[PDB]
């Protein structure tokens, strides 16, 4: 009905490559002339349980990097290691290299995940950063290495790496400077992530999108405050509700007619009583993967 | 759980430009020397409502058609009309013309849509052929002609281009060589499309992705024949089962170990008793636009 949007992969396409370290292939990103590649690329299976990153990249030369662009064999020239992202600096500037900045983004806010193998691009997706900053994407074998986008304008943010898969099937992973998203590390450990929460600003801004799409069976007519959707939102785990929110929501609010408190007390009545059978958007469940900018640029 | 993942859009980003004739402005595809459009972009509001094309056409110069490509200006020398498309002809051979095919896709198959308004990509997101040859995608105003696509290892298989919006809100199109998909015609007045249908063989594929991505509940220890399954599916609107449908769905049998007909054993339970308050792969609803090939391509 309203379909998750991905933005057009073509400026990251230019930029993806194969990094491989012995047995160990992954995905790397190749802005101007630095490999950008999870620094786990240089632990066998055995080292990844518990790896000494500083010990094993000084037992490691520039001729162990193996870096391909599609057939363009790279010379690795230097490494060095930012957090967890390895740095190999190659000889040659990629020409495909578009304007780009690093970003690190928000719980809750999404982004477009170009999904390569062996440093080819096999698809691209819209995510969202959970509130217990997982990922639910899909990342096979060769996955690792695949980064998170917003494009601005001419502008590609980079603002996700994917590292690793959780025993849970969750995904976890850092921004371009190396910096996880939560509490995990690149060690194949038992490891824990938040109780994860529905993202609340998002759920009412895909209604908002329902309701310029003309799916309106679920406004009603009762009312209420901040405070008090808050206490029934924390009852069903989903994120607190703040002034911030309402006010991000404003432009949705005006072009529907309908104000944010009021679309807030069609959303406790959908908590309390379900669906009843039915759907919006073509959607059985409520969906907390469009943020209130995602909607507005799609229903403009 | 088990994303829509859509084709790299960066092959066919070099190759939409904006189109306008008078008040219309839609998207179009450049390819080498040729600027494929809908038609319709020499009607006024007006003509829509029962144009005549060829004396519309013959009413048009190469000076009426304003064609962009980013910033530089295409000048048209010469126009001629394929059933339902435009081809008009331009000084310049786009420099980034890719390898490409024109295809007709069957119902049931999916797609890639690179939606673009006014000749710039915008988003990129995956579709399926509906059984009656309608598209449930999201088509704004400036959004006609942008095109269906799916890639073969180099080579961009051009499947849809959008036309219209139907007045019950679902979406209508031709292929490459302008014949419509299904019994649409570009002309503004009520059209119905035929009743929609499950496609029950995507179903049956989705089914297979759950059970690689360890959801399981939903086998059951029933079985049945593919007669007996087509009478339960023909009641819930679903497509009739062929044996091709169980062909195709081999690799995927063999790779969980569950027969064909014992997974759509499965599905008819599914359809007689529902989900009982459950999801499958993180849906409530039952997923139809993953083709079997989608699946293999997803869960190798």
């Amino acid at each position: 009905g309203f379909r998750k949007m991905a933005f057009p992969s073509g400026k990251v396409e230019g930029c993806m490559v194969q990094v491989t370290c012995g047995t160990t292939t992954l995905n790397g990103l190749w802005l101007d002339d630095v490999v950008y590649c999870p620094r786990h690329v240089i632990c066998t299976s055995e080292d990844m349980l518990n790896p000494n990153y500083e010990d094993l990249l000084i037992r490691k030369s520039n001729h162990n990097f193996l870096v391909q662009a599609g057939n363009v064999q790279l010379r690795v020239i230097g490494h060095s290691m930012q957090n967890c992202v390895l740095k190999l600096k190659v000889d040659t500037a990629n020409p495909k290299t578009p304007k780009y900045k690093f970003v690190r983004i928000q719980p809750g806010q999404t982004f477009s995940v170009l999904a390569c193998y062996n440093g080819s691009p096999s698809g691209v997706y819209q995510c969202a950063m959970r509130p217990n900053f997982t990922i639910k994407g899909s990342f096979l074998n060769g996955s690792c290495g695949s980064v998170g986008f917003n494009i601005d304008y001419d502008c590609v943010s980079f603002c996700y790496m994917h590292h690793m898969e959780l025993p849970t099937g969750v995904h976890a992973g850092t921004d371009l400077e190396g910096n996880f998203y939560g509490p995990f590390v690149d060690r194949q450990t038992a490891q824990a992530a938040g109780t994860d929460t529905t993202i609340t600003v998002n759920v009412l801004a895909w209604l908002y999108a329902a309701v310029i799409n003309g799916d309106r069976w679920f406004l009603n007519r009762f009312t209420t405050t901040l405070n008090d959707f808050n206490l029934v939102a924390m009852k069903y785990n989903y994120e607190p509700l703040t002034q911030d929110h309402v006010d991000i929501l404003g432009p949705l609010s005006a072009q529907t007619g309908i104000a944010v408190l009021d679309m807030c007390a069609s959303l406790k009545e959908l908590l309390q009583n379900g669906m009843n059978g039915r759907t919006i958007l073509g959607s059985a469940l409520l969906e907390d993967e469009f943020t209130p900018f995602d909607v507005v640029r799609q229903c403009s």
